[PDB]
RNA sequence: GGUUUAGAACGUCGUGAGACAGUUCGGUCCCUAUCUGCCGUGGGCGCUGGAGAACUGAGGGGGGCUGCUCCUAGUACGAGA
C-alpha cells in the first residue's frame, strides 16, 4: 500500500534572502537524488525550477515550486527517504510565496552567503519561520 | 551634372527688339615637361697605393586602429532590479 514509512517523510523548504544559493542548491540535490540528468546553472536559466519564461530571462524566483527526491544517504547508510522540498523566493516583492508554502512545511533549511550572512530577507523569512515555529537548520 | 555662349519653350515684364537670384530639353574642357619638387635608377670623381668582401651606425623612412565572445564573475556595487 504505502510506499515510504511515514517517519521517512521529508516536507522542507529552501528559504533566505535573494541570490544565497537557494535555486541552485536545489538543482544539485535534484542531482545527487539522480532524478535530473544535467546539472544546469541559474544564471544561464538551465534551471528546472525556474519554469516561467520571467524566472529563465531574470534569473529569479517569481513563485514556489514543488520536487521530489529520494535521499539514501552518503554511503546508502539508511532507507530511500522522500523528501517533499518546495524552493521558495526571497524577494520581499513576493513573500506571501514564501509564507505559503512555509507554513505547511515541517522543516526549514536557510540558505546564507558566506560574504553577507544576516541579510534583510534572512531576517525576513527568521521572523515568518518563528511565528509559524517551523524547526529550522541552516545552509551556509 | 550645376553655374554663366550661340538653338527652343513655358510663366511673368515690355508696344517691341529682348529680359528675369524663375523654370525647362540640347550643348567641343588643348599642351610631347626645359627648371624647381617628388618616386626610382645609374655614369664621373672623391674618401690620398690599388682591389674583393663583411659590416658599425649619425641620420631618414615605414608601422602604431579596433570590435565582439568567454574567463575572472553574477565577483565588487546594489534591499533589490
Ligand atoms: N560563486 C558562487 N555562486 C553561487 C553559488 N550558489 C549559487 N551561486 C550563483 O549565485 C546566483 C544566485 O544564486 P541562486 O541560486 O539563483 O539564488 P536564489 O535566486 O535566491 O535561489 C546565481 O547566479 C547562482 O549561480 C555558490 O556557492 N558560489
Ligand atoms: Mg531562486
Ligand atoms: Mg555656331
Ligand atoms: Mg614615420
Ligand atoms: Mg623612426
Ligand atoms: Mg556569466
Ligand atoms: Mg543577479
Ligand atoms: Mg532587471
Amino acid at each position: 500500500a504505502r510506499t515510504t514509512p511515514i517517519a521517512r517523510y521529508r516536507n522542507i523548504g529552501i528559504s533566505a534572502h535573494i541570490d544565497a544559493g537557494k535555486t541552485t542548491t536545489t538543482e544539485r540535490i535534484l542531482f545527487y537524488t539522480g532524478v535530473n540528468h544535467k546539472i544546469g546553472e541559474v544564471h544561464d536559466g538551465a534551471a528546472t525550477m525556474d519554469w516561467m519564461e520571467q524566472e529563465q530571462e531574470r534569473g529569479i524566483t517569481i513563485t514556489s515550486a514543488a520536487t521530489t527526491a529520494f535521499w539514501s544517504g552518503m554511503a546508502k547508510q539508511y532507507e530511500p527517504h522522500r523528501i517533499n522540498i518546495i524552493d521558495t523566493p526571497g524577494h520581499v516583492d513576493f513573500t506571501i510565496e514564501v509564507e505559503r508554502s512555509m507554513r505547511v512545511l515541517d522543516g526549514a533549511v536557510m540558505v546564507y552567503c558566506a560574504v553577507g550572512g544576516v541579510q534583510p530577507q534572512s531576517e525576513t523569512v527568521w521572523r515568518q519561520a518563528n511565528k509559524y515555529k517551523v524547526p529550522r537548520i541552516a545552509f551556509v
